[PDB]
């Protein structure tokens, strides 16, 4: 018996309809291996899985975001590096996009196999809006300011923005520092050093957002709008914003709260270009899947291995893919019109799979000690309490 601890969201009907499948198998038999599927509640998962770990009776694998979600038990030395294991195998080596698993790498080791579909950030944008406007979706950072300034113009706010949660003001900066210094810039912070935060390519972004805020692009009263109670998604919806940075998960919010609005109005379309930035232009950030990582002490390492190369497998495909979600598994490129809406997962999936590089939404990928401060900071910079310089000073002295 190989024990999984898994986030107990509705989602978790994949994990359960593999951890069948996998049961019945040859593979599992051969392995002498049987995994039960442990599911903790959404709100608890973190808390638990930490009182998991700290004890025996640990998980032999668990569900994580990569990064700074399993950085403290990587430090515990607590968990099988999957870098070679990954390397040998026929089935995991070429059985997912290289993006997505480097993405919750810590210090170029993979300690990972994607589990769940990709959630890249996208530009949403309110087709009706942008025709009576005479506006197209913006390509270059140009065409995204005039765009703000033709909303302006014309009584609408520019972008929607869920200033509540403060991770929403956070993926303009994720995408900004990206398209300006390149994924080296937040490699290198996310990789536990503080001073990388003094990157020019942070004060630019920075600078940048102040720029935008200054200029009224997300109007005036953002900090008190919530995405997460609806108001963000309902203000793209209702025509009184134009455009709307979020998780590709904002095609769902908008079809279960404006359904009509989802199925006709709703565009997407990639983060854009930036005059003289490093970044390549296709790089996507969010979260690039969830993973299973392995614990060190596990007594069935190869039967835990086994049940992870069905996470790279035809069946697990497509049980994502019923599910409404987009793999990461490269077998999934041909099998996207049994998808609930192929045209926006072909969408997501061939922009993740040119990207050279996915990039863990920043609040995923910082050590967990960071997350909370450096929200704090985001906020304050958004809401001019920072000027971009004290935001970079104030995140240059995280420990």
């Amino acid at each position: 018996t190989i024990t999984a601890m898994v986030y107990g969201d509705d989602a978790v009907k994949v994990q359960d309809k593999a951890a069948s499948r996998f049961n019945a198998s040859a593979e599992a038999k051969k392995a002498n291996a049987k995994v039960k599927m442990e599911r903790i509640p959404a709100s608890d998962y973190p808390a638990k899985l930490r009182t998991a770990m700290g004890s025996p009776n640990a998980p032999d694998i668990f569900f994580n975001w990569g990064g700074g979600s399993i950085k403290a038990y990587k430090e515990a030395g607590q968990l099988v590096d999957l870098t070679d294991v990954i390397k040998s195998d026929e089935v995991l080596s070429t059985g997912f996009l290289p993006s997505v698993v480097a993405a919750g790498s810590l210090d170029g080791h993979e300690y990972g196999i994607p589990m769940r579909g990709m959630q890249p950030v996208l530009l949403f944008y309110n087709k009706s809006v942008f025709a009576e406007h005479k506006l197209t979706p913006p390509t270059t950072w140009d065409q995204l300011l005039d765009n703000v300034a033709k909303l302006k113009k014309a009584g609408v706010t520019p972008f929607a923005l869920g200033g509540v949660e403060i991770w929403p003001e956070l993926m303009w900066l994720e995408y900004l520092v990206d398209r300006i210094g390149g994924p080296q810039v937040f490699d290198k912070i996310r990789n536990g050093d503080a001073s990388g935060w003094g990157d020019p390519a942070v004060l630019k972004a920075a600078q940048t957002v102040k720029q935008l805020v200054d200029e009224g692009a997300f109007g005036k009263g953002f900090s008190s709008v919530s995405y997460n109670n609806g108001g963000a998604p309902a203000l793209l919806a209702k025509g009184k914003a134009g455009m709307h940075l979020m998780g590709s998960w904002e095609y769902s919010t908008q079809l279960g709260k404006f359904p009509d609005f989802a199925k006709k109005d709703l565009g997407w379309c990639a983060f854009p270009s930036f005059e003289g930035g490093a970044g390549d232009i296709r790089n996507v950030v969010g979260n690039p899947c969830n993973y299973w990582s392995v614990n060190a002490r596990t007594g069935n390492k190869d039967g835990a291995i086994a049940f992870l190369r069905d996470c790279a497998s035809e069946a697990y495909t497509k049980d994502l893919i019923d599910n409404g979600d987009v793999p990461t598994t490269t077998i999934a490129e041909n099998m996207l019109d049994s998808s609930p809406n192929p045209e926006f997962a072909k969408f997501q999936y061939q922009l993740v799979q040119k990207a050279p590089n996915f990039t863990l939404s920043w609040d995923q990928a910082v050590d967990p000690d960071w997350q909370q401060p450096m929200l704090t900071e985001i906020n304050k910079l958004f809401v001019g309490k920072s000027s971009p310089e004290q935001f970079v000073s104030a995140l240059k002295g995280l420990k």
